């Protein structure tokens, strides 16, 4: 039983014709071209009007009235042709509504005028027949629209009451039919603006199906957080999403997101972008990836992704007109250079429902850094003051905290890893090296035919039957779920997987100071010692002791900052300490990443040793996390010790502090980083 | 976290070749063939055994002596190496029987888990690759990176550290004599297992635990780990593949729509990497192997369950049939009542077949689920077979054998299925080969430089991706699209005679000592609703269950009806509580839309029905001995008499001489069996 505006609701019966399918649309253009080549003139625009929502035996009774067989049998075969070539024309929200409806708990079925032939021909075509428990037909009904009977009858079929079941249609007569019935009658525009007659007999009026499911989901219970192997919902909606960087965050975080959405329909479409050629080229040959959770050994299939190139702009644009949801996971140095092709997506939407965009970045005020260089970017492109401030208060651009640590498979693994499965492929298209025999209830035709349709498919399936255990591995990620996500956008109030915060900016920074600064320099301290690995340089007592006494000191520097935090540094530092524990396949290199840009003043080390120093707290293991750092970008990177000491000095002359602590602190450090060298 | 012999285990070290490959036979056999290129003369099998445990030098010592010092060992050796590599790289890494089953349960268990081989990282990385276990594997230590190799610790001890573990908290996995010298001297819970040489005495004190095989130790391990819950609705079948084979004499509605789900989901740790299923029906054959899969319809909420790893086989062709028997580790028979005896003679000539083949999967017993609905199933099955071996073996001693030796599970089964017709199915194919017309359309490479990489791995990699795509991208629309071929009912459970080892780990299995208590409340409160609803739908003017629930007065009998005879139930066997509970609402959730379930066959043989032991009389009874109510029971009754009368034409007088005859039969007093037959007579009048 669902309530749906204070009325109790056992079932939902819908009608196909105009409200499931655009297919009145079709059936106007088809019986035109009919009568043009048998009977000479075209059907009046009148009749096919009030033909609407009409069985075709009644459709005959009206064409006596004013004036049909041999007419619309080659009108339903220009039809059926049409839908086997461009396929049933589904109406936005039908999937992502009958999902909603099912899971409710509602006894579903379809009220249509037409036959049983032509009706099932388009709920299988359109995959929404398994949503129905039953279905009434315009060939078993006595009286067709209309008449009740239709809705009496496949309300009676569902063991309920027609005052219980909701009612879709668009036609006149087919609303006259849902009201007669005495049932909460829907009423959505297809071809015939609502008459005075229409809107009353109605209870609600939606101008299109997508208006509806707004309405309906405010009352449909919204999912909650998604366990490990959780599989993803198997229907489909028709909204595409954008990944801006198929990286380790984009791949291997933002597409299990996505991919679970709010549980009842996933987007039928995932486009992301990528220089890296062979990564592209991969999941296209394979068709999808898989995200492999080390700590259970489980894959995770990731399907319905399209890869395309970040350098070919059409296809850019292609995203940023038709995505609903666009994740941005691209580091610092790469806001700048990829802000103008952000600008042309954006400027290309307005040309063409606001954007939800998420920006995946580890920085303090990672928006502010976007927004800046988008600003900059959509000026010098579009030259005006107005239509750019549109854009940025139209899109919802929301700032995000990440947990998950998650890893990018090398170009030389992902090759021995192609080398090894096309072996096996080589071998299978050699293993493989019909006639559908018996008079089983066909005809010989039709036995004849399914011959030639199973040869051509084993023929261009066999092949990929061996994807059934081959999966392309291109990511290892740790099993965290909830992304932290600003308030704002109604889209990430229904997504299973988004966790909505207030004030993100101070988790933000405890999440570059106490997780991301501590990352950062046991990785330098790691590499140094020769370790390859985060998971197993956490084995070493001395690596584990440098993270806890560098948490240590963090923490008593953000107790002071943020006090009103200080109760919850102890669990989020203890979380931090496990997702290392066992990062096995997650290398020190990826951490270690651009040791000066995390060495700058503003930034996840210079930062908390200046708080320490300024409220007389210990920065011993703080300054020579900051030395290895150094250390590890003049030995592992080869960046000179000459530059090493002109971005210390420089640094260190930008943070907040007295000339006296700059010295010390400048004499501290470099005489420690000359001590770790000599 | 995993008690093993009273041991806490938090780790799981494993040798490569020899304890999770079977890599020394295939060195056997290529130093073999090798041999017969070169000089002509294959190395001897006895040499090779010597070999075994001895240095490349000291080998080659050994060859110069028996086949002259001229003789090309390490050109052989060579030879053999490249043979080893091909096979490998295209036929797949030969995976030690059970290692995956054991790898699984070691990994669900929580334990941190290590690959200490005397093998490089290049090749080492390459097997766990090829094999599919390499995801099991937290780190992986080499010999190429240690001072010191086996038989010294260093190795086994650097992987233990590698996993933040002491050595005594990890279990050690090893075939050869110095890699358990390693395992051992550094402290870890060493596992011994035989590859191809007998073990040596000092070997066998040294190990903690000695097995024959990996299954030897997969059986021992299985007394640690849980047997898991009964699986739920949309949960996933397991990821990794054991090396096992089942089968499903009876490709039909339970047998694909049922059986093939409890298959998939085995024991929740591992599912067979093949299940192969007989049919007659060619369109059906052809359509799922064309796919190489198929999907079970759940309406109740629009899922669709695909069940992978099928290959349906024609139930007239001999060679696939007795493959089915030879290569099965447990078989489904799925066929009917009238079946039984001409399929009899295909399922002798099978296990007869399985009795005179000498493959390894044929040595182990065949558990034998007998899926039939007649009670006394399993026995009708075992008459028809013992008929049939008799007349092919013309040994007597033979055929019983083969009826000992094997394990017949008769089976209570609640899951109402419906198969496709070959015209919907037909319809199917048609409307899904426009999608794949339509998709390739569409379908009509470069991988410009990465500069990581070497053009000429460059290039190389350009093969791959074209040849994979080329492939793979016209079955890429498969994602999203599916074969249906059943429609089923949500019921979970299976019922089964305990006895075979091989039930004890299946999840969605319900194992029971006597079937007879569970078969008699399928008897009474399935079967039983299921006729008395049938006569009250058919008398009311109804001809399906499905139509005949839109009735108040038919939904409202069904409802009440249940509930007296599971009140009974309850009393009789109280044990079954959840049972009864569960079945109740599952036959009401069946009931509701079965418009493909005609009441004629529910309703047919009721005199039979209304006998003193059957389905109606003996819950009147019972509900009487204990003061419950019997009102809808005996109206139940009333209806089955009149349907007997009206429909079957059966005469009045037949009806009230059966009727009188079952009442004096029950054990009822004298005063409490009159007082039922003056009170049943008077409803069958309206
Ligand atoms: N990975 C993690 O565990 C987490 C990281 N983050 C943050 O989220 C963001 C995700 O970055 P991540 O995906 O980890 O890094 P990756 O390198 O794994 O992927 C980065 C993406 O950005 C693109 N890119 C990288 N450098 C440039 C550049 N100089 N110019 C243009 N495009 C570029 C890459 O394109 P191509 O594919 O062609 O290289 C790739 O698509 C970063 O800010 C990261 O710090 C957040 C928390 C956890
Ligand atoms: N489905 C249900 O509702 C339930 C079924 N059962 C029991 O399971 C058993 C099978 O049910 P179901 O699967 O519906 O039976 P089906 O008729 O659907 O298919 C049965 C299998 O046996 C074969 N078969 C059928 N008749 C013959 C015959 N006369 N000679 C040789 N082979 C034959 C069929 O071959 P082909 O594939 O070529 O037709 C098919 O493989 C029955 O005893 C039934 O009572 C138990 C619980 C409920
Ligand atoms: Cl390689
Ligand atoms: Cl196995
Ligand atoms: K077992
Ligand atoms: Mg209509
Ligand atoms: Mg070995």
């Amino acid at each position: 039983v669902l309530i749906f505006h204070g009325k109790p609701v056992h079932g939902a019966i819908f009608d196909m014709d105009g409200t499931m399918f655009d297919t009145e649309r079709l059936r106007f253009q088809t019986l035109q071209q009919a009568s043009q080549e048998l009977i000479g003139q075209e059907f009046s625009h009148e009749y096919l009007m009030q033909c609407l929502g009409l069985s075709a035996t009644t459709a005959e009774k009206l064409a006596q009235r004013l004036y049909y067989k041999e007419i619309r049998k080659r009108a339903d075969e220009m039809e059926l042709e049409h839908i086997r070539k461009h396929g049933v024309p589904i109406k936005k929200g039908l999937v992502q509504v009958l999902e909603r409806l099912r899971k409710s708990g509602l006894r579903m079925a379809v009220a249509t005028s037409s036959r049983r032939a032509i009706a099932e021909e388009y709920l299988i075509n359109a995959n929404v027949y398994k949503f129905f428990d039953v279905i009434t037909c315009g060939d078993e009904v006595e009286q067709g629209k209309p008449h009740p009977e239709i809705f009496l009858k496949a309300a009676s079929q569902l063991h309920l009451d027609a005052n219980q079941c909701l009612m879709f249609e668009d036609s006149e007569n087919g609303l006259t039919s849902a009201h007669t019935s005495k049932g909460l009658t829907i009423l959505l525009k297809d071809i015939k603006e609502p008459n005075d007659e229409m809107l009353e007999k109605a209870h609600f009026y939606y101008d299109q199906m997508y208006d509806f499911l707004t309405d309906l989901d405010q009352f449909i219970p919204v999912m909650d957080m998604p366990e490990m192997q959780e599989p993803f919902p198997q229907s489909l909606n028709q909204l595409t999403v954008g990944i801006h960087g198929f990286g380790a965050i984009g791949g291997g975080y933002i597409a299990q997101i996505l991919s679970h959405w709010d549980g009842y329909t996933k987007p039928k479409r995932i486009i992301a972008s990528t220089r890296n050629s062979l990564f592209r080229e991969a999941v296209n040959a394979f068709g999808t990836y898989s995200i492999r959770y080390g700590q259970f050994s489980y894959d995770e299939r990731i399907e319905n992704m399209s890869i395309v190139d970040s350098d070919n702009e059409q296809q850019m644009l292609e995203m940023y007109t038709h995505s609903s949801l666009i994740a941005l996971c691209l580091p610092e140095q790469a806001i700048e250079s990829e802000s103008k092709i952000i600008a042309k997506g954006l400027y290309a939407r307005f040309n063409s429902e606001p954007l939800t965009f998420l920006i995946i970045l580890a920085k303090v005020g990672a928006k502010y850094l976007v927004m800046k260089h988008l600003k900059e970017a959509l000026l010098e492109l579009t030259n005006d003051e107005d239509v750019t401030e549109h854009i940025l208060k139209e899109h919802y651009f929301c700032d995000t905290v990440v947990n998950r640590m998650v890893s990018k498979l090398s170009n030389q693994n992902l090759y021995r890893q192609l080398r090894i499965k096309h072996n096996f492929l080589e071998q299978h298209l050699e293993d493989v090296e019909i006639e559908i025999e018996d008079c089983n209830k066909l005809t010989p035709d039709q036995l004849n035919q399914a011959s030639i349709y199973v040869d051509n498919m084993r023929r261009n399936f066999q092949p990929g039957h061996i994807l059934q255990s081959m999966d392309l591995i291109l990511f290892h990620s740790e099993t965290d779920m909830p992304i932290y996500v600003e308030k704002g956008s109604p889209l990430l109030e229904k997504l299973r997987q988004v966790v909505l915060v207030d004030q993100i900016t101070d988790i933000q920074l405890i999440k570059n100071r106490l997780w991301n600064g501590v990352h950062a320099m046991l990785a330098w301290y790691a590499s140094l010692m020769g370790y390859e690995s985060i998971g197993v340089a956490m084995g070493d007592h001395l690596v584990k002791a440098f993270a806890e006494n560098l948490i240590a000191e963090v923490k008593q520097g953000l107790a002071i900052v943020l006090p009103n935090y200080a109760k919850d540094l102890d669990r989020m530092s203890q979380s931090f300490l496990d997702s290392c524990e066992y990062a096995f396949k997650d290398p020190c290199q990826r951490v270690a990443r651009d040791p000066l840009r995390k060495l700058n003043h503003n930034e996840r080390v210079m930062a908390s040793i200046a708080v320490n120093i300024r409220h007389d707290l210990p920065y011993k293991n703080l300054l020579k996390g900051a030395a290895l750092g150094y250390a590890y970008a003049i030995q592992f990177l080869e960046i000179e010790e000459t530059k090493a000491v002109e971005h210390l000095q420089q640094q260190i002359q930008n943070l907040d502090l007295s000339t006296a602590q700059r010295r010390q602190l400048e004499a501290e450090l470099v005489q420690l980083i000359q001590y770790l060298f000599s």
